[PDB]
């Protein structure tokens, strides 16, 4: 009975020297979640196995497959994307 | 060989009026995951199985283990911090 119903962010329009630094972001989560991910005794594996807490995207943000990198940015896009739906500016500094 | 050194984000400070907003950020996100998934030919079971396509977690954000939740919360504030050390501004309008 579960229909999951995402906002569409479609029209939301962000700076683009925000999307431009996507990648900074992005790797910047995948480190968040790999220390935790060590921190409860995960390591790398090829095969992901929840018995021996072993995951494959365990490895620098750089040696990701393209798929699983292109699938952070776009998460990240979408939390920052969230933000401006709710009322927020987001603008460069100087 | 690899040594997970993220960024220290502890004297990132966020308006509270945004931070208020952290699940309803959390669970957009969280639909975001779900609506893929699913499309990729997930659905739920009480155990993650990748051969079956089982995941325990397609469940509305709200029926979520409070843990899971609580992950998705700082994800997303992770995120925003992340944004405002690379220079940018938020401001509720």
């Amino acid at each position: 009975d579960y229909i999951p119903e995402p906002m569409d962010l479609s029209l939301v329009d962000l700076p683009e020297s925000l999307i431009q630094l996507s990648e900074r972001i992005a790797e910047n989560v995948h480190e968040v979640w790999a220390k935790a991910a060590i921190d409860e005794g995960w390591t790398y594996g090829e095969k992901r196995d929840d018995i021996h807490k072993k995951h494959p995207c365990l490895v620098p943000y750089d040696e990701l497959p393209e798929e699983e990198k292109e699938y952070d940015r776009n998460t990240a896009m979408n939390t920052i994307k969230m933000v401006k739906k709710l009322g927020f500016r987001i603008e460069k500094e100087d």
